[PDB]
């Protein structure tokens, strides 16, 4: 095993066990120390402003097992530090019969037992699990464990009638998948519900949704209402909130509803952030997020939506969320987007980026696999002024729309998405800033047009705006991680109102994924304009690529160039001409974002460790 | 609920949890402080001089479920103290997903991992598990741990590759069990397969049994070998030490093989106690204890035997286990005998004995189930100058004859059990002794006669030597726990050699087991002498009825009389003549014993606990 970044890459699976550990790895964003991560859990800002973020981890092994909740704080998203206890990083563990099988996603509820933070989580024990399988009740149950110690650790339940699991019971038969308790306060849900209280009983101020769906029927979000406030045994169920069909899709704009739901959240938005009107505010909207199973041919068969919905109140006092308009919340390789309420009416939101070795084919070598992406501040986007000359406007696809008086002009309202304020000034304000001069893309531009700065290595961020006729057959955007025999190139085609990235050449490295990322992104015309702008906002963090567009659209991707040299990036131009041209401006490259984790070695590798052969006879894991 | 035992009983299951907590309860015993028990386990002198006994547990309910290791200690067999830790008297649990079902029946090595105490054990995970079930690799393996405390805490090894499980590789296909592993060193072993440690390359200085059996095809007892000396990973599979037929009987004697062993032991023994000879010691012999099941109609389908044993070695470098005469350890409702070195050659016995409440009518009411037998001095019993014309003498069925040189007296050898005589010193000296006068019952004796001292409660021994003539048909023997309307009957009677336990008047109360006990006793006739002489001991501790005949035969039951004078006892006559005279000589009644648990109150039930709707979906434990 040569690491000559200099020359050609050889058989990387000769090398040893976390080998390659820094050479594609993260620096600048929420990630394990080594190992498996997924999905992001327990997330809560702690009572000194800190959050804590958990996430679901499996150390020295590098596929899914004995899964764990590891944990860290920030006081800032960006900056993070590790929890060190007698399991090194992990606060909760697979311990009792109800949850040997592993400690699945939860929510924190932040006044729960005895005052105390506590998490609702899917324990799991034995038996088939999966939308694709056999399971039965039981296999999937919800449990409950509290800190008093701001979440350095936490002392579960004991197991028993009235206590753990405090849900077991399956709310209808042959169900898909019965996990991921999202807990959540809403003033608007108890409005709607006032007046039916008499008929469930449920009157508790904490509402918890449960993601699954049926076999055969598709998806189901499960409603479920805390019995009496302050106490947390006693959790009733309503009826379902989201019924989605099998494998029903809303459209192009809108991925597929796939067999069953996971990592389901609610919240109520407005322009500024985070809604907690009980219906009152006009500018307010419910949305709920989840991802969806088995309604995709790549991406592990794995969608992360959101939909706008409109909740009705039906006769047995349950609610139904009936979708208003669904779109997509990242376009590519990440999925288990969790979010959390913030200080200041913010609902801040965070996902996991998988790798692109689906064969597992250099994992071993990394010593890692996982990382979170970029923390998101939610919000209701507003676009004023909107031209009904708009293509596909009316489709109303992950939007809405409402005319004026006069109908002239269109206000659009989606799902805005933007990177939290505190890692923009952060990544800013620690990198070296090159401010470039706007370029005019004509007949005079190359396809490639390095910056006239350049990045110094893998850890970036980009920022262009792009303006296009309103005709325009042109396609611009930017390359990145690129020398001249790799680079990774992200286009906008406003023709197709596709936005790809490009990866045929992003490696020398085969075994990596190199399929094309798709996303679609709507420029809304605004009325008396001749031109269509692309705000284009671009992370370049080791191997994560995290584009974001319009505080809009989001897509996570992978690219594991080889040679040293290949951390350049410029402007890419295709079929722009003395009449179609693009106007760039507003051009900056940050040059090395923020060390996220200070205290950490640059190999924080303990090793991998296999489990033997019981691994196979027990089935669980695969044992590596 | 009345608990007045001065009149009827009434409909005692109307009582609450733990009513009946010290009505039946033993006290000069070994027993958990409530809740479920069964199986010595762990059983060791520690290197202060001191008793380490642990024992399957179940607190707070009163069916088996997340089988733990209870413990607790003693410097003479007879008085013992609780640990008390973090989990109670607990001190090994399920903790790990290989031994999560429960911590199934393990044993000692004094100096294993660095140089600790370490207990080799059954970890049992998810999966059908039973010699009547499909049971597959990987739900019974063997796991070790340690302890730095001396047995106030064990630490389990690591899960993984080299680490725990152990001993996880079926050594056979279609196995009916897989358990109870027997770590013991042996000399003789060692001298014998001396000549083939190149074949197998299992040189170290431990030996483990692990009991199982064969589907459709008998019992087996397989023997490892530690690999290396001073290294506790590795165990070689040898080969089978015991194999017997399915439901193969040895016959009267003997009980039956049954279809699975479960708490297999192998010792060697000589006169004195245990032999730790090469084989050198001519009076030494083989033994295997075993438990044996489904050979039985009752005893919950249990057979604890034993058998003298001539070992082989096959060309493959294993031994097999020649069974040259066949026995049984206690001939009533006890079970999951575990022998254990005590200094000063002696190999000490203990089991467990089961109540006598298979339908779990009252279970709940007492608030525990189980204690074990009193601990037993195991050694090689040898009668000298036995007259040929006793009877079924040369069937050698479980002991053996050597003819003296001129025939005319035999030797004979069988497996020895006494009382600890630490015990039987303590309950003697803490006791109230009447030394009885002589009796003879002939034509004037009634069916029962009172003893001249009576017992004040229900917690005392008595012993008797009967003389009978060589043609009896007279029964002689103790009633015990007797008023005028409840009574235990113990008889022997020499023309059929069958010493019962008569239980049809034993309680008012009716949901109690009532069967016959039955043991067959022979009266080993002396050269020269006119009579044939029974010398039968019988404890009597709360419900537990425990007879010892000729240090030989052992017999324990249970009897669980409602009333308060129910405590009486004395001497059994049945057609007794002037003829057929049975001489009672010897004859002591100890009232009281010993408290057994000095530091514990008289009620140490911490109320039951019923696991939830989740125990029937998870299908492992009864819940209760
Ligand atoms: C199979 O068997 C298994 C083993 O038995 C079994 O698992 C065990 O289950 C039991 C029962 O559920 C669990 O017991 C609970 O433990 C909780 C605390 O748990 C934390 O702490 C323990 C013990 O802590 C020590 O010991 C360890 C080990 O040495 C040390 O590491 C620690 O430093 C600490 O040591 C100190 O203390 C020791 C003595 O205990 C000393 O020896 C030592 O020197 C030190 O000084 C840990 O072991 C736990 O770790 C395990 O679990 C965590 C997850 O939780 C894992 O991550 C980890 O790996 C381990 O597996 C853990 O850290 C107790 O809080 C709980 O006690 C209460 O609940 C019951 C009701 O169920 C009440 O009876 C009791 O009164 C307590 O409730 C009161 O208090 C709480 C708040 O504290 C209130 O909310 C509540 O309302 C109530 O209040 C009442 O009283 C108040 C009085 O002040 C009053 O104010 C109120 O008004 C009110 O009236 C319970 O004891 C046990 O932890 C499990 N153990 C393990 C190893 O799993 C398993 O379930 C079985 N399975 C099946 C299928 O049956
Ligand atoms: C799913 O995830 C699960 C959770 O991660 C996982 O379970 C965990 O597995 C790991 C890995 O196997 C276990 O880690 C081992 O722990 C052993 C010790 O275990 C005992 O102690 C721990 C920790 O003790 C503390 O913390 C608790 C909780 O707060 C307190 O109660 C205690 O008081 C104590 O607290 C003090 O210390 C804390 C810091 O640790 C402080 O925070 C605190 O303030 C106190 O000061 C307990 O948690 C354990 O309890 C659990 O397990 C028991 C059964 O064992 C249960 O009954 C109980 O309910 C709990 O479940 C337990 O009591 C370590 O000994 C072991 O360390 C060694 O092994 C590895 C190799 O695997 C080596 O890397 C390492 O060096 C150690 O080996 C050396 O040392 C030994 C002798 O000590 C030698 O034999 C050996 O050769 C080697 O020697 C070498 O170094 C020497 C240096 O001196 C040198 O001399 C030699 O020459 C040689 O070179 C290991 O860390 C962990 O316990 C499990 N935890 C739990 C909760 O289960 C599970 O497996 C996963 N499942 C799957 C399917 O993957
Ligand atoms: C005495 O000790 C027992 C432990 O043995 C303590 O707990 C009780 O255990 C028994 C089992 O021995 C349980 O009986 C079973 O009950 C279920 C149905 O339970 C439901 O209905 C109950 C009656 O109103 C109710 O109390 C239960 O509520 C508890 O449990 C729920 C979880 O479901 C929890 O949320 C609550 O907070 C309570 O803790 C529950 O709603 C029944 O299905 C079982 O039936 C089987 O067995 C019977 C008898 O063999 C048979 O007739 C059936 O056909 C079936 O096979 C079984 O009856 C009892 O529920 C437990 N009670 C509890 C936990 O409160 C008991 O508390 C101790 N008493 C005291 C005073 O300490
Ligand atoms: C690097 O990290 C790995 C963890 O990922 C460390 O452990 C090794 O993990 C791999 C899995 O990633 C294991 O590979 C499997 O091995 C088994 C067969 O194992 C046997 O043969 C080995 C080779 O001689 C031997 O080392 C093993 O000994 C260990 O385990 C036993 C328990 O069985 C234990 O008693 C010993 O003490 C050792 O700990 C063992 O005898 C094989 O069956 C598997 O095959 C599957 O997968 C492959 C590849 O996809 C495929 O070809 C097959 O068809 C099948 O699907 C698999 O290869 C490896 O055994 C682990 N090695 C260990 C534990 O030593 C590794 O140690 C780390 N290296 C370093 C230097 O730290
Ligand atoms: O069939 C068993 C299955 O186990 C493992 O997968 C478990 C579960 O993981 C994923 O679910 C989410 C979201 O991705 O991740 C956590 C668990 O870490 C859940 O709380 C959450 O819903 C998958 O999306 C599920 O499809 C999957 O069942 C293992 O990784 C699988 O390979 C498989 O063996
Ligand atoms: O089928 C599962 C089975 O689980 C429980 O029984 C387990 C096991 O217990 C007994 O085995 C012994 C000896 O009696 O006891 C310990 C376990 O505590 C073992 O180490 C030891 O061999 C029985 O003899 C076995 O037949 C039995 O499989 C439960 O009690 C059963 O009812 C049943 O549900
Ligand atoms: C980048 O590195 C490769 C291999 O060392 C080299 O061929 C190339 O010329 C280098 N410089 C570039 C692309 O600017
Ligand atoms: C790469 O090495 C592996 C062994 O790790 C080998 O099986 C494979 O054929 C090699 N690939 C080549 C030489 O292209
Ligand atoms: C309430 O009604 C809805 C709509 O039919 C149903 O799906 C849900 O299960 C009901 N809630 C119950 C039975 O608690
Ligand atoms: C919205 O405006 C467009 C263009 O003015 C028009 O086609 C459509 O009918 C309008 N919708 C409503 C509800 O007035
Ligand atoms: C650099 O990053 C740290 C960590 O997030 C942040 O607190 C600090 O303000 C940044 N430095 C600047 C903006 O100069
Ligand atoms: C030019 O773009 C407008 C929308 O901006 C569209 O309505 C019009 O059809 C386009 N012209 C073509 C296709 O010739
Ligand atoms: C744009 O994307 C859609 C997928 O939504 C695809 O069907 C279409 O072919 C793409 N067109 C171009 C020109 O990229
Ligand atoms: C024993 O008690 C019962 C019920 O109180 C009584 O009938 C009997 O006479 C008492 N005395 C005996 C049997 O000596
Ligand atoms: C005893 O009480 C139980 C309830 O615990 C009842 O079902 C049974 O019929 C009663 N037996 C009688 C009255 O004989
Ligand atoms: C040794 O031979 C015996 C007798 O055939 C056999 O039962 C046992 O499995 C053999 N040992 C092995 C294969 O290790
Ligand atoms: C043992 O003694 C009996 C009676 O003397 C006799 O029948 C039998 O043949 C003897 N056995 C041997 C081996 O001599
Ligand atoms: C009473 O019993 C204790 C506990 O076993 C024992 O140590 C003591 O010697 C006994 N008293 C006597 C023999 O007087
Ligand atoms: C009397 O007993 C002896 C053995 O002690 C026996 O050999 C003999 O047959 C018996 N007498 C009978 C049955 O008449
Ligand atoms: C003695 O016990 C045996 C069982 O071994 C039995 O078959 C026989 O009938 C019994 N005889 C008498 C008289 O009790």
């Amino acid at each position: 095993c040569s690491l000559d970044q200099t020359v050609a890459p050889g058989n990387l699976t000769l090398c040893g066990n976390a080998t390659l550990f820094t050479t594609f790895r993260p620096k600048a964003r929420f990630i394990a120390p080594e190992g498996w991560m997924n999905a992001p859990m327990g997330l809560y800002q702690r009572a000194d402003g800190s959050i804590h973020a958990g996430y679901q981890s499996h150390p020295k092994h590098i596929q899914w097992g004995n899964i764990s909740q590891g944990a860290a704080y920030s006081s800032d998203f960006t900056s993070w530090t590790d929890f060190n206890g007698s399991e090194g990083y992990k606060t909760i563990w697979p311990s009792q019969i109800y949850d040997i099988r592993g400690v699945f996603d939860g929510s924190i509820i932040k006044e729960g037992i005895d005052g105390y933070p506590t998490i609702l989580y899917t324990s799991t024990s034995f038996g088939p699990l999966g939308a694709t399988l056999n399971e039965a009740e039981g296999t999937e149950t919800q449990s409950l464990a509290y800190t008093t110690d701001d979440g350095a650790s936490w002392i579960k339940l004991g197991y028993g009638a009235g206590q753990n699991p405090v849900i077991y019971e399956w709310p209808e038969t042959n169900l898909t998948g019965f996990r991921d308790p999202y807990v959540f306060q809403s003033p608007r849900l108890e409005a709607l519900l006032a007046n039916t209280t008499s008929i469930t009983n449920a009157t508790g101020d904490h509402f918890a949704t449960i993601s699954g769906g049926v076999h055969g029927d598709g998806a189901r979000l499960f409603l479920y209402r805390q019995h009496t406030t302050g106490e947390f045994i006693k959790w009733t169920y309503l009826g379902p909130l989201v019924t989605t069909g099998y494998k029903e899709s809303y459209g192009e704009w809108s991925g597929n509803y796939g067999i069953n739901f996971e990592t389901a959240g609610v919240t109520r938005l407005n322009p500024a952030g985070a809604a907690w009107d009980n219906g009152s505010d006009t500018t307010a909207v419910d949305f709920v997020t989840f991802g969806t199973e088995q309604g995709r041919a790549d991406h592990q068969n794995h969608w992360p939506l959101w939909a706008a919905v409109d909740y009705e109140v039906r006769d047995n006092g349950s609610i139904e969320a009936v979708i208003a308009y669904s779109g997509v919340q990242d376009w590519g390789r990440s999925y288990a987007y969790a979010s959390f309420p913030v200080e200041g009416y913010r609902q801040v939101s965070v996902g996991w980026i998988y790798e692109d070795d689906d064969n597992v084919i250099l994992a071993k070598q990394f010593g890692y696999q996982g990382a979170f992406t970029l923390f998101r501040d939610l919000f209701v986007k507003v676009v004023e002024n909107v031209s009904p000359s708009t293509p596909g406007l009316f489709e109303q696809a992950s939007w809405s729309t409402k005319n004026s008086t006069d109908g002239m002009s269109v206000t659009v309202t989606t799902l805005g998405q933007r990177v939290v304020p505190e890692t923009l000034a952060a990544y800013k304000g620690n990198s070296t800033v090159s401010t470039l001069a706007p370029v005019m893309l004509n007949e005079s531009a190359a396809a490639y047009t390095p910056f006239s700065s350049q990045p110094t290595d893998r850890f970036y961020a980009l920022t262009g705006s792009f303006e296009f006729g309103l005709n325009t057959t042109a396609k611009a955007g930017f390359r990145v991680l690129a020398s001249e025999e790799e680079y990774t190139d992200i286009w906008f085609d406003p023709a197709s109102e596709n936005l790809t990235v490009v990866r045929t050449a992003s490696s020398l490295i085969k075994s990596f994924g190199n399929d094309t990322e798709l996303a679609k992104v709507k420029l809304y015309e605004i009325v008396g304009a001749e031109s269509k702008t692309l705000n284009l906002t671009v992370f370049v963090d080791g191997s994560v690529i995290e584009i974001y567009a319009n505080d809009e659209v989001a897509l996570s991707t992978r690219a594991y160039p080889w040679l040293a040299n290949s951390t350049g990036a410029g402007l890419l131009a295709d079929g722009t001409t003395a009449g179609d041209v693009v106007g760039v401006s507003g051009l900056e490259l940050w040059d090395g974002l923020v060390d996220a984790w200070p205290a950490r070695p640059a190999n924080t590798s303990q090793g991998l460790v296999w489990d033997g052969p019981t691994a196979a006879m027990y089935g669980l894991f695969a044992g590596y």
